[PDB]
């Protein structure tokens, strides 16, 4: 791909969420990887420069590496999309639905893509009561997560719930799947990513067998794509002790730091930081 191609881009980075400071670190990566590969790249950060610089300044594509907030959430999505900005990653309705577990849930298990049983509490509900009809249904552990801490005894969830209800006007109550670990699957157009193993680190090789690994991988871009989302995330999946998948979530806004995940999965499959940034971009084209 002749860089010229790409025109004049935008590396949105930094912010205004909780995770300023990761996406600093993604965008400063990510412009010096587009530089090196000749792009004419610039950073951007929206809590500093207004976003009609962009289109006032011959910008034409973006680079999104923003974490949280209006950066993942459909926000800026949409207002680059009335700008005429293109950007990697997930449209308004992937962006927005991907941020809520509580939809993504409901979508998946209509559509029958596995994930965790779960109850949904909504504030102002009669926390105690529910907590018992909660732990009777499903069991413990449970997740509290509110939908855009682990509870261990019954006892403890009314507090849980009266504290995530704090964050979210719905909150999802999530049954824990034990026996099996964590994986994610990281999704860049038709690269070849392996799973990698979460260690609350990130273990390549997963430890799977490759069939098992190339059927998770379909699987989860599955779960990806019938969300809305497209080209560029992660999906995140629980095995239970019998190799079972469950979805937990999607990413739409992967971190490109040197310790992020999508960076380790290319390297291990022989492909470097500067052409990840490069392919995720060319699926803007």
């Amino acid at each position: 791909i002749d860089p010229k191609q790409f025109g004049k881009v935008a590396v949105l980075l930094g912010g205004n969420s909780a995770e300023r400071e990761v996406s600093l670190n993604s965008g400063r990566l990510v412009l010096q990887g587009l530089r090196d590969a000749g792009i004419d790249a610039h950073p951007f950060d929206p809590a500093e420069r207004p976003l009609a610089a962009l289109k006032e300044e011959g910008f034409v594509r973006a680079f999104n590496a923003l974490h949280g907030g209006y950066g993942e959430n459909g926000q800026i999505q949409g207002a680059l999309d009335f700008y005429g900005i293109r950007y990697t990653g997930s449209g308004v309705l992937g962006s927005a639905l991907g941020l809520d577990k509580f939809r993504t849930k409901l979508v998946w298990q209509q559509l029958g893509i596995p994930t965790p049983p779960f109850e949904a509490v909504l504030r102002g509900d009669d926390y105690e009561a529910r907590a018992k009809e909660i732990v009777a249904k499903l069991g413990l552990p449970l997740f509290v997560k509110p939908a855009s801490i682990k509870v261990k005894s019954a006892d403890a969830l009314p507090a849980a719930l009266i504290e995530a209800v704090k964050f979210d006007r719905i909150v999802v109550v999530e049954k824990s799947i034990e026996g099996g670990g964590e994986y994610t699957a990281c999704i860049a157009g038709n690269l070849d990513l392996p799973v990698i193993r979460i260690v609350p680190q990130y273990l390549i090789p997963c430890g799977l067998t490759a069939d098992e690994e190339a059927r998770l991988k379909v699987l989860a871009r599955r779960a990806f794509d019938v969300l809305g989302c497209t080209d560029w995330g992660r999906a995140d999946f629980m095995l239970d002790a019998d190799g079972n998948p469950y979805f937990l979530e999607v990413n739409t806004a992967p971190g490109m730091t040197d310790h992020s995940l999508p960076p380790k999965a290319a390297r291990a499959v022989g492909i470097s930081y500067q052409e990840l940034v490069v392919a995720v971009l060319a699926l803007t084209l």
